[PDB]
């Protein structure tokens, strides 16, 4: 019984780790601008089809490498995708297209119970990513795992708002607010990392790469045990919850500042702790390719009082601390480029203990 | 300028491939003892002095000669060292012997940057190797190459330990953990073979037949301009490092996962790409006199993304293939017998490129 995970607290014994390894711009589509700051727009206009900057992907590598042996020090097993090229074309009845990378299993893999459930994916240049991940997946599954595949998606036109309002103008909150993002519900589509597990409760958030079919799969295929419940939050450009809504403990999570959940109350009233963490402090002239400066809330919980947080984020370091919470801060700035965290750059295969609900 | 090579990767355009004619059975001595397996003693013991199976050299001559069509096909000129009668025995005022073959060049030759050297060789039936590749070397010097011949040997018995425990003992491990070998530190010798470019960084590794004289000759006749690390792995009988940790690429090496290198922190902090090849599907009854089953990742790259493998190892294929490597698959199973894979076959003369480092 290999796989085996109810939330993101327990003891963690066994963990997937990404890979950095040939990591390819994705091609300017109307979902990847919709998710990129106008700031690097020029980048993925120039970019596009050909692989990150090889320098940078290096000291990528070379931050995992580290936080892998620190993993194992901590007594985690770690498993590893296999190496891909992702810069090959593929041609489906319905695109065509270049991949991404595999360094975010939190993306698309995701446990619950002894069940790991490959998302489908909203991003056509992510339509083959579950490759990387196979050989880990067999493995568990001849070792007794239960293994779905949520119904992989056309990814036709269909499927994006071909006119979202993307060029800036901010009203993204008001078609947000209604529900509306760059993915219609032409059919199911939803990234991994839109779900974070509390036992019985798992909460999803409708962004531009899960829609309300997705969702729906998702609740459908897991009840009666698990409640998947819906929340929302102040924000124009979603894109996975984990750096919105970080839950670090039985009743205890952090809430970013800057994107408030409309539904607060309902922790509130069920006595949860809602902390907020400091402000980050990466540079702005750092490259952040994929995602904000949120990325230090993004942290790991190897159990209640052991966390893996970013080495240069002190401010969120001492908050920590001063909760009783031991710091194993590990620096992974190049790798924060590519778009994730330690939630994002992990997905927990095993942590030790029992399905609860933490919501009474 | 016909010579022209700094690491293993480099668009080829030159490339010296060697010769399975007259090839004789070594004497059994206590060098070629530490090298051979149980199985084959007998073998040697017998045929020693006399030319290896000749219907077996036969399919080896025909191997060999598809491989130089196959090279020149993808544009690659080709020499090859002269015929000569390996049977011949020689004296020397230390030591009498018959030769070997001259069918590695990788074994006798290194270019670094616009320099052949000649490396001064360990074992007496290779005393005279050198003289079948007189006519190439004395060509690229008129032409501007400039040319060394590292110190030959005396190859007395004081640089033997006659005393080695190669009568199978494993504790050989112990010894080899200490860097202590069949050759002692009496005299400079080794093979080239035991070095691997990256530019301005060269690994090498004291082996059976490389001492920390003949390494620290390296060093000191190319510093400044390279800098020779040694590096070690789990390995009882080593003898040549391209089918231990063969660089395949800027920054990506095959790791043959039984023999880890003690040094591989130093590679993962550089950011550098480990990767370990499947095993070997060599059946076990076809004789690999002078080497073991791993000859299956002494692969030659023809540029980055294009190596010749051999046509046998499906499972190795599929992994360059996975990772966008395109494959030329050429058939070498009986010139395998002989002890070496395509890098061991060759030496690439010139490769289209500049010197860098990889290392940082």
């Amino acid at each position: 019984c290999p796989v085996s995970s109810y939330n993101e607290w327990d003891p963690l014994e066994e963990v997937i780790v990404g890979r950095a390894e040939n990591a390819c711009v994705p091609p300017f589509t109307i979902e990847v601008k919709a998710n990129t700051y106008e700031k690097y727009w020029p980048f993925y206009q120039k970019q596009g089809g050909h692989y990150f900057p090889k320098d940078h992907l290096k000291k990528a590598v070379a931050e995992i490498e580290e936080m892998c042996n620190i993993l194992k020090t901590e007594g985690v097993t770690v498993r590893r995708p296999d190496p891909i090229d992702w810069s090959l074309k593929y041609k489906t009845p319905d695109f065509e297209s270049t991949g991404l990378y595999s360094a975010m299993p939190r993306d698309i893999l995701i446990v619950v119970g002894n069940e790991i459930i490959e998302a489908p994916m909203a991003w056509r240049s992510r339509f083959f990513e579950y490759r990387a991940y196979r050989s880990i997946i067999k493995d568990y599954f001849h070792r007794g795992a239960k293994w779905t595949t949520a119904p992989k998606p056309t990814m036709a036109d269909e499927l994006y708002n071909q006119d979202y309002p993307i060029h800036s103008v901010e009203d993204r909150h008001k078609l947000a607010a209604q529900g509306k993002f760059v993915t219609t519900e032409f059919e199911p589509c939803f990234d991994a990392a839109d779900f974070i597990r509390a036992g019985r409760d798992i909460f999803a958030q409708r962004s531009q790469v899960t829609n309300y079919l997705g969702i729906e799969w998702m609740r459908r295929h897991l009840a009666p045990d698990y409640r998947v419940h819906i929340i929302s939050f102040k924000d124009p450009n979603p894109m996975h919850i984990d750096a919105t809504f970080n839950i670090i403990g039985p009743g205890i999570v952090l809430s970013n500042p800057d994107r408030p959940c409309h539904q607060i109350d309902l922790f509130k009233k069920a006595g949860w702790t809602i902390i907020t963490p400091p402000t980050p402090i990466i540079p702005d002239d750092h490259p952040l390719w994929m995602s904000s400066k949120w990325l230090s809330m993004n942290v790991l919980m190897l159990d209640e009082k052991r966390v893996m947080v970013d080495a240069n984020e002190v401010p969120i370091q001492k908050m920590f601390e001063k909760l009783g919470i031991t710091t194993i801060k590990v620096n992974i700035r190049n790798a924060n480029s590519l778009g994730g965290g330690f939630h994002c750059w992990t997905c927990d295969v095993r942590r030790r203990g029992t399905l609860q609900s933490y919501l009474d």
